[PDB]
C-alpha cells in the first residue's frame, strides 16, 4: 500500500477517536465465533472485520486508498447490524461509533495525495 494524507487522517484522527471510545471494546478484535458458541456467525457474515484488523492494516501501510479503509470500517458496522437483533444494545453502540466515524470523516483532506517526496 502507500501513505496518503487521507489514510494518515484515518489512522491518526478517525481511528484514534474510535479506538478509545467506551463502546469500542466489542470491535477491537475479530469475533471469535468458536469461543462465543456461534456456529452461524461465519455462515451469515461473509466478510468479518474489526478495528484491530483495520488498525494493523494502517500501521502496515496495507491500504492504497482511504476509500478502501472506509469500506473496512463500513463492513464492520454493517456486519453488526446484519447479524444482531434490532433491539440489542450493541446495535446502538455501533450506531454511536458510526456517527462519530462520519463526523470525523467529514473533516478529512479533500484530495488524496501520497505523502512521499521522492528524488528521480
Ligand atoms: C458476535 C455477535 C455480536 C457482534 O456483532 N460483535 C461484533 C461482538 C464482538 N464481540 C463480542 N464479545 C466479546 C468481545 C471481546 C471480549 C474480550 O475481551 N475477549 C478476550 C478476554 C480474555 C482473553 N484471555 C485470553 C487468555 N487468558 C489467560 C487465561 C486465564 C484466562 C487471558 C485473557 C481472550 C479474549 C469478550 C467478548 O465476549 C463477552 N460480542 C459480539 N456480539 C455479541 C452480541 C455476542
Amino acid at each position: 500500500g502507500r501513505v496518503t494524507n487521507q489514510l494518515q487522517y484515518l489512522h491518526k484522527v478517525v481511528m484514534k477517536a474510535l479506538w478509545k471510545h467506551q463502546f469500542a471494546w466489542p470491535f477491537r478484535q475479530p469475533v471469535d465465533a468458536v469461543k462465543l458458541g456461534l456456529p452461524d456467525y461465519h455462515k451469515i457474515i461473509k466478510q468479518p472485520m474489526d478495528m484491530g484488523t483495520i488498525k494493523r492494516r494502517l500501521e502496515n501501510n496495507y491500504y492504497w486508498a482511504a476509500s478502501e479503509c472506509m469500506q473496512d470500517f463500513n463492513t464492520m458496522f454493517t456486519n453488526c447490524y446484519i447479524y444482531n437483533k434490532p433491539t440489542d444494545d450493541i446495535v446502538l453502540m455501533a450506531q454511536t461509533l458510526e456517527k462519530i466515524f462520519l463526523q470525523k470523516v467529514a473533516s478529512m483532506p479533500q484530495e488524496e495525495q501520497e505523502l512521499v517526496v521522492t528524488i528521480p
